[PDB]
């Protein structure tokens, strides 16, 4: 059931912005580890005396890495005279974010028809304003409201390449890496209390609950009208035997924030081959693979979707598989992206639900919690 | 002339410690870019609730990357009960350093015979104390005094693998990268006033001035008894036509600090081939190469040390060449290592002065300032 209750017209995920202490080193690590090309910049070389911002792209996926310069470089500026390319940026906010949370996502940006209207309707329906709408070079409008913790939901609308004041990256500096990643599938927040978090966000967006089909969490998924913007939210379940990874997150992050980004691949096998080749030479590590009993149970569950060879290739790469009513999900999780046990990445591919592929095809893999546990216990046997 | 006036027994450079906001991403970038292996760690997985510290090694070169965790993880600890592996670490100091200076060197560590004695003699002769001597697991002693800006000189002495509380890195996580870098040759500070900086450091170390043989700087080099610990210092020269790069550093760094680290290679040609292959895929960029007139002038200057083929290979890789009374220097400089135009790396190889090779063989390349300018002007012609 999809009531299509969006309070304003939402298109797709636009970008994800990380707040960093040094954007250069994070961006270069991410570029090599995920196979994303350097595509635009806004920094001292482009006249930005306020913040260094580097944009990485893979297909439609846009990752932005931003860090502050010394405030002394821009001490004479005022907001009307700023050289910042992101007018919502604030030195104090950024340093406070990073010192509190460490490396993580500051903004989940979605493209909308009219960012000024989206902001107004949002705050009229309970959204806490973060940065008012600002028109950039009469071409692009940006606005921000609070989403959860210190994460903002950023609205971007275009009248008619990233943002004004960003420059395309020199082709010699721009190596065309590509491991198959194509777009952001979903972005997930961890909160202490799920109910109030959902009521707030669904309240100002009109996003609806996306239907699902002991592991330390309860969760729900908010979705836009065509279910292409997907925002799951987790809360911890306390008092278990094994401590909730949601609770660990909240402790090490100093509260609510973004837990994982799920990146859709056009060929998860190639993506995982390429990423795993680089794990020990500057790229990303992956969670420990399931025991072979997990793959020795996959035939009974998805043998009508994947061949035995394609199942064996899942075993080689540690890929997980889940299935809902309409489709199948291949997924795998990285280890945390930085020093703290907080944000990580999920790589996914969805099979089925053709009409274009409909959003959320195959679900989000919550069945893989019990299947992983089951396979682990029976592998011990 | 070498008076051998060291006030205590100094051995060699031991390590360089960077203070970071996220040690993981910086360390992984540096590992891939410079061909350094992950060799030890101290972090949550080793029981350190205070700071994440990752050690990279190439030959004798040791780079340490440290970042703070949330103070909340260790709020119940006191110094007698700390889980930090580096007892001089302080959350507030580290966050203040990084917010002020961005990514950079906090500690230049040298190995000494007796770190307690080195500290005492140093402060008795004018050194400003930073962290008092602390004995670690009855095995290693660490002490720190101020060097310049917020950079400390760290003394380390061993009674008899990095430091207690650090664990060797898992062989699967430890890929044996190596591009030929073997040791730290020198570490250079930028200061507003050279005279007082030299008087201070030479005052408490007994280091002597190392003899040399319009570019925006004056400099001098302090050296230990066998001239294997080398600490150059630069000051800006104001009122020029082209603004001093030393002054730019001081502005963007918010004052004095470490300008460059010079890393000796056993084969600078292989090192530069390997590093340049990775510049656009997560590694380090290099300064723009000299015009071919520079190499079309090299035969007249070093044709008795390098063959025409080895000179052509310098041209391919952008290597600079200089010569003093006793030896020859091959050198090249990276672009800044992070967001700000502050710290960079120099790769060097020294030819000559065999007795072992004596320290500083070939000098530091200050002649390459005029040779670069000359070649540039005559290339225009
Ligand atoms: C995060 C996640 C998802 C997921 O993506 C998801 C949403 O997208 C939306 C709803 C909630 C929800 O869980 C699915 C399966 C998972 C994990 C996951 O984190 N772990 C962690 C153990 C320690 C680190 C990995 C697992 O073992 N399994 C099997
Ligand atoms: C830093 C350096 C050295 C050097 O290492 C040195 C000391 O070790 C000790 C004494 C002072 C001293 O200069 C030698 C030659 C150099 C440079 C250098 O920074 N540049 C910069 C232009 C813009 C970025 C590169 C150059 O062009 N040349 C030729
Ligand atoms: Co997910
Ligand atoms: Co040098």
């Amino acid at each position: 059931k999809n009531p299509k209750s969006d309070k304003f017209k939402v298109k797709r995920f636009h970008h994800i912005e990380f707040w960093c202490g040094d954007a250069t080193n994070v961006a270069r690590r991410f570029s090599w580890g995920l196979g994303m090309r350097f595509s635009a910049k806004s920094d001292l070389s482009t006249g930005n005396m306020v913040h260094a911002s580097y944009l990485l792209t893979s297909g439609d996926l846009r990752f932005l890495f931003t860090a502050p310069y010394s405030p002394s470089l821009s001490a004479g500026e005022i907001k009307p005279t700023t050289t910042a390319s992101i007018p919502s940026f604030d030195h104090g906010s950024c340093r406070s974010f990073f010192s509190s949370h460490g490396l993580g996502v500051r903004a989940v940006a979605i493209e909308v028809e009219d960012a000024e209207s989206a902001f107004s309707i949002s705050v009229a329906n309970g959204a806490i304003p973060s940065s008012p709408p600002i028109v950039l070079n009469e071409a692009v409008t940006i606005a921000e409201v609070k989403l959860y913790g210190d994460v903002v939901l950023r609205y971007v609308s275009y009248k008619a390449e990233f943002l004004p004041g960003f420059e395309r990256v020199e082709d010699a500096s721009s190596f065309p890496l590509d491991y198959g990643i194509r777009r952001l599938d979903h972005a997930v927040g961890n909160v202490p209390e799920l109910g109030p978090a959902l009521t707030y966000v669904a309240g100002f967006t009109g996003f609806h609950q996306f239907a699902e089909f002991e592991s330390g969490l309860n969760s729900a998924v908010l979705a836009s009208n065509d279910e292409m913007v997907l925002l799951p939210i987790n809360e911890p379940v306390h008092g278990t035997k094994r401590k909730s990874q949601i609770q660990t997150y909240l402790e090490h992050n100093e509260g609510a924030g973004l837990q994982h980004l799920a990146l859709m691949s056009e060929d998860i096998f190639r993506t995982l081959r390429e990423m795993r080749k680089r794990s020990s030479i500057g790229g990303f590590d992956f969670m420990p693979s399931p025991p072979p009993t997990y793959y020795q149970n996959l035939k009974k569950r998805v043998g009508d979707v994947l061949s035995d060879d394609q199942i064996k290739e899942c075993e080689e790469l540690g890929i997980l598989v889940d299935r809902d009513d309409q489709g199948t999900l291949l997924q795998i999780f990285t280890k945390p992206l930085g020093d703290r046990p907080t944000i990580f990445i999920e790589i996914i591919q969805r099979v089925g639900c053709m009409m274009y592929q409909s959003g959320g095809c195959g679900g989000f893999g919550k069945g893989n919690f019990s299947e992983l546990f089951k396979s682990i216990e029976e592998y011990e046997k």
